[PDB]
């Protein structure tokens, strides 16, 4: 009694892969068959289920859409057949036999990894800041490598609103902007330093660097009142 | 001088959407134009530039291959095609003029939301678990809603193998599971308790409601050695 999967690989996004699972030991036709998945260094996440000709197959909300399950029972066969694929679709792929309230996912197979692929990191800290009017909120923008001819730039954002440009070049500021928003820093260490705050400074910041062709923002520093 | 924005709404998994974005006020038709977007609750993150035609347009990994950029100069638009949409997906979706060291991201669109979309939460606790060989670990699976039929089972799994079945029905042993293993509950509220813990135990270990078309898993629990 045994479920023998086969396929997997890398692939690029927006490609496609075909998966299958051979069964033996048990009547196929009369079991429900699932597919479930495993994120690297995650948990195991349902990904679709079939049953019999005419009943109802089913798909988890992030394959749906894109991935079809069937089966060809003269072949003992389940296929998964992954199409627009995406690198949030990279996992081990198991088929399971489903057994229901006499047990379960009794039965899987070993599990075939697909991986769908294609960098300056920056970590902004501290996460949050709360601090009270008029006082001075100072944000850390550490980027994993040198950031070419200091291009980079804080932006401000408002619940509800899109970013607002504060400083570019590191420590230009933007039309509009107050003195007390100042930019500073070189290589991979960059401050944007808030003095005097005042109610409306109360907001997330992102860092942004522009030094590259693949451009990346820090997760953001929240300001909020004490 | 503004990028006026239309679009989005909400679509189900594979649908499509097409964005766009009117540009007035300056040289659009040699202007690098990029999408920036923003998931619920979460950072900015760029999807994708383009620029004049003798440059090439370029994609975050994230959504390459099943989304287009593109522009219309003649009618100062810019467009973001997007196929085979995920829940992922779900974001803000702004345009932005790039201006690079003459200022970064100096003009942005208001953003559309773009959300994708088509439930048994369980709880594992503690998240990990230090013992020692000869102890006694015991795991906690609590269910959001009641699991009809007290149809859940446990799952032991070892680096680089598949699940392995332990317990069904809440508390029915599988076939060739020591009797060191006992699941217990009913309802919302199960336990699997090993006594004696043996070095071959230590794994991760995943809880699984099977009571409904929608089937879920806990997010494990790391039993450990100390």
């Amino acid at each position: 009694v045994q479920l023998v999967e086969s396929g997997g690989g890398l692939v690029q996004p927006g490609g496609s892969l075909r998966l299958s699972c051979a069964a033996s030991g048990f009547t196929f036709r009369n079991s429900a068959m699932h597919w479930v998945r495993q994120a690297p260094g995650k948990g195991l996440e349902w990904v679709s289920s079939i049953w019999y000709s005419g009943s109802n197959t089913y798909y988890a909300c992030s394959v749906k859409g894109r991935f079809t399950i069937s089966r060809d029972n003269s072949k003992n066969t389940l296929y998964l057949q992954m199409n627009s694929l995406t690198a949030e679709d990279t996992a081990v792929y198991y088929c399971a036999r489903f057994a229901g309230g006499w047990g379960a996912y009794d039965v899987w197979g070993q599990g075939t990894l697909v991986t769908v692929s294609c960098d300056i990191v920056l970590t902004q800290s501290p996460a949050t800041l709360s601090l009270s009017p008029g006082e001075r909120a100072t944000l850390s923008c550490r980027a994993s490598q040198s950031v070419s001819s200091n291009y980079l730039a804080w932006y401000q954002q408002k619940p509800g609103q899109a970013p607002r440009l504060l400083i570019y070049d590191s420590s230009s500021r933007a039309t509009g902007v107050p003195a007390r928003f100042s930019g500073s820093g070189s290589g991979t260490d960059f401050t944007l330093t808030i003095s005097s705050l005042e109610p409306e400074d109360f907001a997330v910041y992102y860092c942004h660097q522009y030094s590259d062709i693949s451009p990346t923002f820090g997760q953001g520093t929240k300001v909020e009142i004490k």
